[PDB]
């Protein structure tokens, strides 16, 4: 199926990735959900963000190696 419509993430800002060394890491990125009059972004897992928004994660993952260039 296909969940995006109304709740959908607009792009990445940062990502927070903490190992975990028990087996494991966690992965999340920071995304903003529409622009709204004013303001609205948290942190979600750059997994789900990936599916729910791969083509964000992704010009995020490049991103993440230029710092405003």
């Amino acid at each position: 199926d296909e969940f995006e419509e109304f709740h959908v993430p607009e792009r990445i800002i940062d990502s927070q990735r903490a190992s975990l060394e028990d087996g494991t890491s966690q992965l999340q990125y920071l995304v903003k959900w529409r622009r709204l009059n004013y303001d609205e972004a948290t942190w979600e897992n750059a997994t789900d963000i990936v599916k729910l928004a791969p083509e964000q994660v992704k010009h995020f993952q490049n991103r993440e190696n230029s710092k405003i260039l």
